[PDB]
């Protein structure tokens, strides 16, 4: 017997088009997605060329809706140079992202007062995502409040971010956060086996101790998010290794796996992969869309999964119990037993369905 | 220009059918939800005979099909008898709502032990609200920590509450919790203008300092709902009055008041009217459905609205900025300018729908 779950929605994914298509392209990623039960992506600006003007982003919105066989909206991308500058194509965008750390990016902020400058002009009733690890989630929290607006937390990995985040929340502080599964699933003691190269992720890989305190700490997680990060094994081994880890295909199944352990509940899931990511973003609804799971299955994660181009996985040999069996977008059958039947394409930019604009004042 | 927001959703109302029609019916209640912006409501079940098996129940849903103007789900009532004989009918509901305190009801439950039943028998992934004044908010808790599941807290109303409630957020417990707009925009200094008989609400109204630490505490409040709770004028000045006041006509607009003045953001109103009703309750989706609201109009509610047959208000008098315009339903115009335009019969049942039904473990 299978069970029906909503559409999920992943926040967090890197589709590496235009620029990195031998890492993945928008037809592979999304393919991924569909796969691991995923019908709507929100893909990062971080591309060659970074999606961090109009003519950028309208280049892009062209790539996908040519390629991707899922729903998605694209981020824009703050840089030392824009603020200011988007106001006519911030609404086309899922929000704006600002990178305030070192990580797989060159959109490097390296003053707060260009954290300021953005948080001032993009409109105040649109998505602000950040990079912001240890003290820097502390100091965007800071510049959030001085602007009197929000601001989500990309990709929380330690005990210090989490427990911060959880006192800002006590205050009544308008902020969300993210949280992904290699941060559930793996710490320190992973990465003797990985080694330095595939084990290179930012935020690096936590202590048992920051594994425990996020999932202590599941009432503060608004959202999983894959982080999607696909790189070549070539590349993860080579001299100068990216960070990254790809994770549209294990996302599911690793959690799956923790509900029939009774580490979490199903609606505690579907909380994080559909309806937080709808309220956070302002995401619309899919029309005759669900994903059926079968959650009996017990399997072993194999050295890759079948669809994204990294053609690597840091979770291989984790045995898990749970899987996708179906998947319906839109009233098509788009995934069935390891077949896509959606062709690249099929996908829309979700901004452009008129539920899909964020609701703001005249 | 207008502002075109998603279908409202109003999770706590009484539209008095069957047994009490001189105050509301369905077809009525609907039409006054439609012409406050609610597209979908959740009805409680302390009507004649309450909602507390399956008979009534099934009773209950051939009225609202056939004079149901907007969409809606059916709450069960507990009872001092019941508890363990719901489970074939349970997820057809709402959810389970618990009478705690003295109100317009007798679903009275003498005893804590009582509470206990209802948390372990009722199936643990479907809702339950309570009506829990004061201390009682307390006590559900505790019996909802003791059975390690969630409740939902109706119609907030004081300081004491909303503060237990913060603190037990702070913890991590499974807690959400609504507010209705009386005990936001009225107070002890308008009991004056009301008189004894008008002025009869469950939760009373409070004082200057419960109202101000709602609006302190907004980041506590997960949804407003109206409590809709429809009385005559004959009634509410005789010699029994019972508490309640029709509200549904009137929320929208005293809220978007409060979004014209800063008060709360029109994001902050959307949470708490769409995203987290729907998460709460895990109601499905409306296509083709929106509101369209002008947020320039100013007006005074008058001494009755047009469509509750309560056929009196308590916020006479009140000026508000904000106005309903029009109302599309399932791609049908529903209400445009005054005049309801889908005729009783065309609201639905949303947990027969397949996207209504709330998941589950096998
Ligand atoms: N997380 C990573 O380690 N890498 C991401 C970038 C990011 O999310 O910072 C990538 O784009 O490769
Ligand atoms: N709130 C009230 O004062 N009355 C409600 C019942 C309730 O919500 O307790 C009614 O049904 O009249
Ligand atoms: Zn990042
Ligand atoms: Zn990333
Ligand atoms: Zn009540
Ligand atoms: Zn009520």
């Amino acid at each position: 017997k299978l069970v029906r779950l909503p559409g999920l929605i992943d926040v967090h994914v890197h589709l590496r088009e235009p620029g990195g298509t031998h890492k993945e392209d928008f037809a592979s990623g999304t393919a991924a997605a569909l796969a691991g039960g995923i019908t709507m992506v929100c893909a990062m600006p971080n591309t060659r060329p970074p999606i961090i003007d109009a003519p950028a982003l309208a280049l892009a919105q062209k790539l996908a809706e040519a390629g991707a066989r899922c729903d998605f909206a694209l981020f824009l991308g703050a840089s030392s140079e824009n603020a200011g500058t988007l106001g006519t194509v911030a609404g086309s965008a899922a929000g704006l992202t600002l990178y305030l750390n070192e990580t797989f990016s060159e959109l490097r902020l390296d003053s707060v007062v260009q954290w300021m400058e953005h948080f001032e002009t993009w409109p105040s009733h649109l998505p602000i995502v950040a990079h912001a690890e240890q003290q820097t989630v502390a100091a965007v929290l800071m510049v959030a409040q001085l602007t009197q607006r929000s601001v989500h937390i990309c990709h929380v990995a330690r005990k210090e971010e989490i427990l911060l985040i959880k006192a800002a929340k006590a205050r009544g502080l308008p902020v969300t956060c993210e949280v992904a599964p290699h941060h559930l699933f793996l710490s320190h003691d992973d990465l003797e086996r990985l080694g330095p190269g595939k084990g290179e992720v930012r935020p690096e890989l936590g202590s048992r101790q920051d594994v425990e305190a996020l999932w202590e700490n599941m009432a503060v997680i608004d959202c999983f998010a894959s982080d999607h990060a696909p790189h070549t094994l070539e590349e993860k081994c080579g001299s100068r290794p990216p960070p990254g880890f790809p994770g549209l295909e294990t996302m599911l199944p690793l959690l799956l796996t923790a509900v029939s352990e009774g580490r979490l509940s199903l609606d505690d899931l579907l909380q994080r992969l559909h309806h937080n990511p709808r309220r956070i973003f302002h995401l619309p609804p899919q029309e005759d869309t669900y994903v059926e799971v079968d959650l009996e299955h017990e399997w072993t994660i194999p050295s890759h999964m079948p669809f994204s181009k990294a053609h690597w996985t840091p979770f291989e040999g984790q045995k898990v119990k749970g899987t996708v069996r179906r998947v319906v977008l839109r009233g098509e059958v788009a995934y069935i037993d390891g077949q896509v039947l959606v062709p690249p394409g099929y996908g829309q930019d979700v901004r452009k369905w008129p539920q899909g604009a964020v609701p703001q004042l005249p």
